[PDB]
């Protein structure tokens, strides 16, 4: 497995110096775990500071989704940042089924190597899921939750969600107003250019939709194990994907919590709010620091 | 207000009795006069029921839980004002935060105690909009497609609201919510039967100002859902039945999930080809999953 | 015949513009002298009966937006005080807000409103807290909107403003104000202006009376109130903002940055919503 | 181990007049960094325990009075911040405020302080109250003297100051304008800070002095910190609380005192009509009766 991290630095060397470290200028770091070898920040103070984060991205994205909140929480909190298996700077092993199941079990087996403790779990997307399996069975080590633009139930009634997996694609590309496009032409290339090589994970997420029934229903039928972790919530009020109707199920699920509505925003909050995140962010992480 | 309850009485019977079997009664309110179902057992009955409506529908809609439940239980179903055989007043609003009023003001000349209510659309709100500030006299709830949030931000309750907003004095004119609205809340169209449907539309008719007020307050009324969607956890913990219907395209299972989110006390039945009119469509086969809830909260 | 007396000056009071203030004007004769007042709402009264409480030196036009595009289901009420708008400038008043809130007391009782809703700005805040200190359990609930209660004779800031020499409040202190607007105020500030230069120095003339509100706050306390500040305004500053926020148990506060200190003016319209969301909720309490 | 080394340079801190500062300089090795403090009293516990909070650049010498004569009958800690007096300067801690607070937590705990009465002065005041509002039941009562709980990043008054000295900060530190410069206009009577103080403040604030410059910087940069208590702000209500306030300080005006006066349930008030923000120096040992009567009345 410490031949698995060889192959992740090898490829920072031979493939990655088209990572822009001026908008990314964190520390590479890499874990061979069972399942493949990780590629995640994790950038502080070296006390360890007064939290410790977990950011999870979504598809297609990756932790350069949060560069944003690692950038100016390192001053006091120590932030965690992790590239899904196929994703981001990431081995992209052939044995994988890149199922969110199974990514969960990396993001679980991904904590308890590094003995990450009363977690900040951030999540996007399908971040929300893969993490809310360890806010469901691990909430004695969850400190509190941040909700951007996801769910925690299964949605195969929903001809919404059910049309949008079933449409026929190779993957999942960025794009399914206040300007045309979301994303700078910048970060838009930081994206596609990570979407490079084997891209099989962007394409299993979006069948997953329905054919995780069954592990979204075993988080959604024990939800009841989450509805007291303190949590807030941050909607880009814009998006397509995850409407209102979504919100107000989390609204209605948690007993201590907050929302936040971004209008004029869509799905991808931690790029197009940008560095107005932050002071939500540690409004939330200062409200949890009190234990 | 006597000789106007005496009018609401002695012109009634256009219906169909057959299948309304029951006796009609009626109230003096301050905003008007209103026409109940009171039907039960002659001792108080194993539990007490109110049944509120949804648009442009009334107490006609609850008659296979009346009929059938009637056998232990006081099934009460009101017509709100404007609706079914209730006073159509020149100077009453129809607001749905105004009819929660008119069910506080009811609910208190009946004296109703522990009550059940089942909730049907509009229905829901003007119900939970007593049993938020009421809880500790509601026993329980009966959910069927509807909601307790503002929904002036999801373009698919906007569009439909604004449509009807601007449609509303031509609906009006030729009752397009009978004659339109109710025949696309089915999935079966052969379910809406020729006597139901002429029922219906025979009822809304006169001054139908309430059937076309609604569909603007999904909007219109913002405040008083927030207020209630902000007070929630004041009905989180009352036991409720919902009952839904899979194939309606206006109360999605993305709302069904928010109420399953709501009450931890809480059991779904998910009608697959049903739509939005379940009480209709699914008739007398709904009554046995009203009486496998009466049974739970019975027995304690 | 003190009454009859406004409705001869407010019929060559034409100047009022009809169509942005269309309500029906109505008059009292108080004891002090007579007051002139809108009173709208449907028949019923409405879901909430709202006193509303203009400030120095505007009147009830201040108000225009609430009633009306809240008279459909509730009943509103605004008053101008002795001395302002349309009402009489008796030479025997005093002027002082200790007085005025008496008025506005004896204004409610012989009206006979009842659980009142109480929307108050600037002035309309002491004067309408005092009702709510001695008479709790007639009030369903406070609009709050950049004003105090408190006495403030020590803080440089309130002392500059009383000490500078004026004849009286003039309205601006590149604007914030239709024309329209700015005319239908100044044309009531015609004639006897002596009120609007009373309250400037009642700012410390009156601390005593200050006192005996701030003493006796918690009768308040645990009144539901909405805060709905003007973050831009220089006379009553997030300083100000926290000390109802302390003070009010029940309580939300809405934070206009971009609007100064004619909350009802300078957001229009779009403050309508911010008090239904009150009423609204106020209502479960009744 | 580091503590041993704060003991060195106590072994070097002759200039600490002990004719004013007649106390025991004890250490406890904290594990952010080794802290100086004071602990003084009856030879078992006093009538009621004190500990005492300082502002910028102030240390627990601003406190001297209070501890010269309140130890006849009630237990008197005093302690230097991180980065001040003399406490250790670490390299690797922050010096934020909201850490500050985290180190008294763990300095409380480790004495094992029981039913504390806090004193607090300038960020002494937020630096105590973040222990106060979730820890209600291990406080006794509260004196307050010009300080505040509540972000203030609206206010142009605290935000003109922060930024002025954010900009300053790397000549500030460089030549101590803070104990040269600030804390004279801390005075409504220079001539009631000493000659003697001044140099006893200016000695103690030579060396690294970085936390003396992040502190003004930190009134805008703490908002999220701020933020988390003042929302909690009721948890401290209800604790009794003395308020003793400088009148003529500009920078915490009477405008932040009756936030104060309106959050606690049991408060009173004194008024140091012709004193500046300095309280503790200016007002020296006549401030001390009025703890003294707090804590008689304290005591049941």
């Amino acid at each position: 497995s410490s031949n698995a991290r060889d192959e992740v630095i090898a490829a920072i060397h031979e493939e990655a110096d088209w990572v822009d470290r001026t908008v990314y200028p964190f520390e590479s770091r890499c874990i061979g775990l069972s399942s493949g070898a990780v590629h995640y920040i994790d950038e502080g103070p070296d006390d360890g500071g007064r939290e410790t984060l977990l950011m999870l991205h979504g598809n297609p994205t990756w932790s350069f989704l949060y560069r944003h909140l690692v950038r100016d929480l390192r001053d006091e909190y120590r932030c965690v940042a992790l590239d899904y298996l196929g994703f981001g700077l990431s081995e992209r092993p052939t044995d994988f089924s890149y199922r969110p199941e199974d990514h969960a079990d990396v993001v679980e087996e991904f904590i308890d190597e590094l003995g990450l403790e009363d977690v900040v779990l951030v999540g996007h997307d399908w971040g929300g899921p893969i993490g809310f399996s360890y806010a469901i069975d691990h909430p004695e080590n969850v400190g509190g939750l941040v909700v951007m633009n996801t769910w925690m139930w299964p949605v195969s009634d929903d001809k919404h969600f059910s049309r949008f997996s079933k449409l026929l694609r190779i993957g999942r590309e960025l794009c399914e107003f206040a300007d045309r496009s979301r994303f700078t032409e910048s970060a838009r290339e930081q994206y596609r250019a990570a979407n490079r090589g084997d891209r099989t994970g962007t394409g299993i997420f979006p069948q997953a939709i329905l054919g995780s029934r069954a592990w979204l229903s075993s988080l959604w039928e024990q939800r009841d194990n989450i509805a007291d972790i303190p949590a807030r919530i941050i909607w880009g009020m814009e998006d397509s994907a995850f409407r209102p109707a979504e919100l107000r199920t989390f609204e209605a699920l948690f007993e201590d919590s907050s929302t936040v509505r971004l209008y004029g925003v869509g799905h991808y909050v931690p790029e197009e709010f940008g560095s107005d995140l932050v002071p939500l962010v540690r409004e939330f992480l200062e409200e949890v620091h009190h234990h």
